[PDB]
């Protein structure tokens, strides 16, 4: 085969509901199935197939290992995948590696699978290229080394990946790695607004540039926004200037007072956010998602803006549609791209967590929406699960 | 590969029982299986494989989501498929897209998957070519935009598809779309008898012509009959003239008084009907199916006529055989064609619904019959399910 | 690819235990599995893969459809297959066609699947070549038209198959069909001892000749023995002359008084028997199996003789080994051949039925033995099932 | 394709936790899964895929066949495999052959599968090349003929395999077989320290030499160490001289008094041990594993030494890390190698048995660790199973 490159995007001007993967529809006590207990789902596509990835707790519903299934980190956690369209069950899924933080991508020839493992103070990023484990990367701040929980991005064979290390409540200065046939050939140290960046959702703006919309878990409700030049291997981060704050929790739109870089208030905590590019011949669409509630992980709206500089443009993003109603859960979101025959189709995934607290099972559905045709986004998504079944 | 074209049909002069897919044979409380709760099954074949499609309620038997499983439209409904011959279970099936109305076909190179989604007043036809979502089509009468629930038909790369929009009890003027590598490149507006046409079962009479036997849900028990010329992309509809009324409910054969186009009575409601072509060197066989009961969805007989014009020929269709006994359920039927090495094999599928009303589970089996050898059709089909197990 | 031909057999001079497929090891009430309820299992191999076939009752254990699972013929019965080595479960299996009698073979290019269906007085042989149903054959004695329940045999593209029609207690004069790309191109009418022949187990003695060891269900305990010349398409049947009577029930060896063709006594009823060829450069081995008990379907021994004419040679077959102990069930047996890189490996399968009578479940295991190395056959086979679990 | 050869090893200088396969995470009474009851797991990799092998008792958890599931040898035991990364369940697994002792390898073209079967006094080694059973080998000491329970090793098409025969408590003089396209073309009789050698874990030191670290079950806690020259087909065994005794049970390191060959005390019983090669341009790493407890099968540490002669070098192996804590079970270990694009990645597997005694179920998890990056080994492995669920 040949190395993948970003192409121009397929025709269209709205997103529509594509696909729901709700594995706990079949998790009943009175049923006969074994859906895997997961969180942090994401999707990544190669020239022939799309894979649906997740981090499992190594437990099924129904079952007896519900306890600890609300934590993030433990020695059983694993990166798993099914072909997108298959329900992620005990039998359908393939286990790639131990991990409580994850990424994966296809370079045109082969899959790269990334998983972070180990103790909180000395955790370890691990790289699998196909079947072969091929490299690692050590914790540099000794406080929960971490990666994206969404697809990495490859071009001409170089796959690019955000990592971060630091306190969830303080400084977490991310870096980027450049990975080629599964080995780290370069380290990139961003400049600019670097205080706290984690869970970057990234994609290609062009053959020169990768961008990402990230999460500040401590300081601000504005998403940190990465521009990485892949020709010089240099990166700069600044906050998104829009009044449409995309993190949760957040304050009311436009109420953060100051120039583009101000923080200011109700910006502790956060959430991973969907972000995807619509690349046209003389114009670029940036697509984003965020929660319907300003405070809780309920609902998910889709927004878009075409062109401008997100670092300096304070104008609202344009509401396109409600993807998940306020009455339904809306936790992490991510972007990804499907390869049609001659163009790329942008999409946004949504993690819909079934949360009853730590004294029952904790898992998620996944809702997908993608650019298709014209007009407005038309229908919303429900998980359909009753957690007591 | 290369684009598919209709060929001449394989030798034979009767249909025989081929294959039963009865997934609820394994749906017992005392069993360990997970058959998917479906309705509107259909089959479509490519150069190497046949796929068995259906619309699932995203629920299994045994299980706890039986409620609402008798409705047609909801936000969980999905187009799903297995390789024909596999039982459609939670694990075997692949989920293609959200949908409460469906079609699919293979053009020789790739699969096209069609699914209609959304609210009743502003629903949305969605097209997937392989992995990529590639186009849509908007509701034009704002009353339950709908498609065939059977295979679309491709030639030299153009795949043809009926849609319809309108009141189930009044006007539903269908159109046809011409789809190529998953994008709509033409709209066809039929002329002639257009009042109410839905659930068209279509196939190729030749390299010039596609025909379809459709359902009038309001006005008549005669099936509306489409002739679509694929060289000029034009279509005309008239009612079938035969005394052998193929819809259910219906009145006694030959009792509709008038010329070929009269309606007249007990023609409210309806059912999707099987229809398939037997193409010979200097002759054409048209194969049809209909319910044994004149009023209820019980039984299914197979009929045939060779040549003539169905628009103007009032003569009876020739009873070939009882495919499902009166004592067994017989709901939707469809036609399809399997590719043998140098010729096409015509077939008819039969949806056999397990119906106990809305206070239990609602799903279906699928019975297949195909042209094979000579003589008479020999055996009938039972689902073998006891719904209380 | 290219057409298959029989080659010379791989080196060796004993059979050994190869493989047990015991699906009811996982059929417990306290388990979570769904093994298919089958009988008449058999195996057939192509250039790349071996398929394990069976006739299912369309019911699993554990489950609620045990009743009728001891009969042979009904409208739910089906030919099913898994890759040999896989457990035949609801999900693993593929359903080929409705059938209560079965055969299948691979010609080098594609699989041919055969299934007999229909009413007792007017039953129907059906042929599937790959996905396509391609031909049939009508009942000629109107009394349970039937086929082999073991592999058919192809050469240069012509696949040969025994069928039979007639009373299980009287005359059942078999014929042979010659099938090519799934269509019957010739009918062969054997001559000689033709009174009663059914369930023929066949294979190639050479590029000219096919032989078979069959069952007489009415008249004799000597197996009828077919020699079919594939160059002239002619066939002759005579009884096996050996004192080692291979049917069950039978009388003590050598106690049938008379020349080679005498019947005489305790020859009602019968059983399908294993038979396979070991083809060498200047010598031919014939391998056979039979039940340890003279009267009941308990145990299974393996015997061999090299060269001679089975029609006229009254000498004992040479006991090679006990494949199933007297304490274990031993019902049908069959022969088959696995393709190694440059030679064919002969094998014998054994159906081991779990029989508690008609008021519980009725299914089978399958035990395989094959030519491998030298010396004596070393171990026997148990199903390991407790039917009350 | 082409024959496999050992290449130089991929860059790195530590092992890290790669992958846990814990099938009994889903074996609960309150679950819906069917993990196969196994022991003696091992892994073997070909140019495109890695297979995870094991010997099953032909029983699942949950289920009713727990009794006898703590013995080694019986007539139901089988060699089974899944693609590495898949959970070994009733449905996922493929059954290769009857066996209570096992090996397998890929020569670059095809898989060779080895299984020992039969009675204790006259057991039988059986070889399958692809689908074809192709050879055997007879018991030469009439006391539990046995093989490695780990991967065999192929080069230029010749695959090399240890076997052994003799009392578990006395003499068990092993030999090596040279197998090519599945037939034994040579027998190798080692010289030197031959009293007791079994369960050899082997790999290539080079294109000339294969080495193995074996088990003495009777006489000593020093692992017997095989050097086999593949150019002359000759082999010599001596004990490992290191003070770091690798068997269990064992005495305290360095406490066996004498020259390199002394036995002396607490050397009855034993365990199969992990061993794998790191081949560099001018240097060789030998990697080993052993149990944390000196007496019980609890924990598992990883050790390494670079260069020297293991026969004569008494120096300690270098502790690299704790792979399994003392509080967790640690039974058999093995080495294997994954093929990256241009180099080989060394790995060690660990069998973690769930042992509650013979009055419940007896099975195992499998933990994998592999050379990846630099620094120290960072995290340990737990099965996470509660055997009462
Ligand atoms: C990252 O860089 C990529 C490489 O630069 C870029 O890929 C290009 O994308 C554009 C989309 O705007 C495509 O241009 C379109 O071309 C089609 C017709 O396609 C045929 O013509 C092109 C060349 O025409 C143009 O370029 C030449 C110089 O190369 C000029 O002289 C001329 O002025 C034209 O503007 C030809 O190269 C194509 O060949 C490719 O595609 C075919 C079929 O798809 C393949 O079979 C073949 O292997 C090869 O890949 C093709 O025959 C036209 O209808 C449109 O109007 C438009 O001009 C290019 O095809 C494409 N180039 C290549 C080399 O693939 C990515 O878009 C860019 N990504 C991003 C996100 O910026
Ligand atoms: C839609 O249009 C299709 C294209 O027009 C049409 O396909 C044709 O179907 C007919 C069935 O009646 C086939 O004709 C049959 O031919 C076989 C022997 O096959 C060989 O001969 C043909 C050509 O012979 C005829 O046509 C030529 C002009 O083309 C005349 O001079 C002459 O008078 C003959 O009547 C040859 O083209 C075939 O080649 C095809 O098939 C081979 C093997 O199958 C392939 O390897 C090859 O790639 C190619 O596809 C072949 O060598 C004869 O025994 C029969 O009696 C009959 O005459 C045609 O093969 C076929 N044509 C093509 C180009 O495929 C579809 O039937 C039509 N569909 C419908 C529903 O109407
Ligand atoms: C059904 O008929 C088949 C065709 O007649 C027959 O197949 C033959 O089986 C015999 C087994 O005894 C094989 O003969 C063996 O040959 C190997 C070395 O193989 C190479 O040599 C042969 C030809 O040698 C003989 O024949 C020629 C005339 O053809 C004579 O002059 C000469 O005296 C020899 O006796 C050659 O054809 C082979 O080529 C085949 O095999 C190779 C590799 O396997 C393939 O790559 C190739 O495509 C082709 O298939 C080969 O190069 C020798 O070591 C043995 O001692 C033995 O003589 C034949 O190979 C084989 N013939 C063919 C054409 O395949 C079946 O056995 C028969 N079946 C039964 C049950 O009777
Ligand atoms: C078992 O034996 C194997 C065969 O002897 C041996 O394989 C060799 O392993 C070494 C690792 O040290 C490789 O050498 C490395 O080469 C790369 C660049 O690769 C290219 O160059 C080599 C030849 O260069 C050397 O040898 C020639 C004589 O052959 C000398 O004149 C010269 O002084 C050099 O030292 C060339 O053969 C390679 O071609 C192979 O690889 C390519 C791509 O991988 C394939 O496409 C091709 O089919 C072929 O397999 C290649 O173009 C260099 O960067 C390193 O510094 C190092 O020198 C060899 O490639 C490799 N040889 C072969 C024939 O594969 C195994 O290592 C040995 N195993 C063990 C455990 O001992
Ligand atoms: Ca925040
Ligand atoms: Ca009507
Ligand atoms: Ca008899
Ligand atoms: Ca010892």
């Amino acid at each position: 085969p040949e190395w993948t490159y970003p192409r121009l995007s397929c025709p269209g001007s709205t997103f529509q509901k594509a696909l729901l993967i709700s594995p706990h529809r079949f998790g009943e006590t009175k049923g006969n199935s074994a859906p895997l207990i997961i969180r942090e789902p994401f999707i990544a596509c190669g020239p022939k197939e799309c894979k649906h990835f997740a981090l499992t707790h190594y437990a099924a519903q129904p079952g007896g290992y519900y306890n600890g299934t609300r934590g993030d980190r433990n020695k059983l956690r694993h990166l798993i995948s099914v072909k997108l369209g298959k329900i992620p069950t005990v039998e359908n899924s393939i286990f790639h590696m131990a991990a409580w933080s994850g990424s994966a991508c296809h370079d045109g020839k082969e899959w790269t699978y990334i998983g972070v493992d180990g103790p909180d103070n000395n955790a370890l990023l691990k790289i699998k290229y196909g079947e072969a484990y091929t490299d690692t990367y050590h914790s540099y701040a000794n406080n929960i080394l971490r990666t994206q929980e969404s697809a990495c991005n490859c071009i001409g064979g170089n796959c690019y990946l955000m990592i971060t290390d630091g306190s969830a409540s303080g400084i977490s200065e991310c870096r980027f790695l450049k990975i080629r046939e599964g080995r780290i050939i370069k380290e990139i140290f961003p400049t600019g607004r670097v205080k706290h960046t984690e869970e970057c959702t990234c994609g290609f703006a062009s053959n020169k540039t990768i961008e990402c919309a990230c999460r500040d878990n401590s300081y601000t409700a504005k998403r940190p926004f990465v521009k990485l030049n892949v020709e010089t291997d240099t990166a700069e981060i600044r906050l998104m200037c829009t009044e449409t704050y995309l993190d949760t929790p957040r304050p009311d739109d436009g109420s953060i007072t100051g120039p583009c870089e101000s923080n200011g208030d109700k910006g502790s905590g956060g959430i991973k956010g969907g972000f995807v590019h619509q690349r046209m011949a003389s114009k670029i669409g940036r697509w984003y998602s965020r929660t319907m509630s300003k405070t809780k992980r309920m609902g998910m709206g889709l927004y878009v803006k075409y062109d401008g500089d997100p670092w300096t443009d304070s104008d609202a993003l344009a509401l396109s549609g409600v993807m998940v109603s306020m009455e339904e859960p809306g936790w992490y979101s991510f972007g990804f791209e499907i390869k049609d025959k001659k163009c790329d189709v942008p999409c946004i995934g949504i993690e819909m967590v079934h949360d009853g607290g730590k004294e029952t099972w904790h898992s998620a559905a996944t809702a997908i929406y993608c650019l298709m045709g014209s007009g407005q986004l038309l229908w919303d998504t429900v998980t359909g699960v009753d957690m007591a079944l």
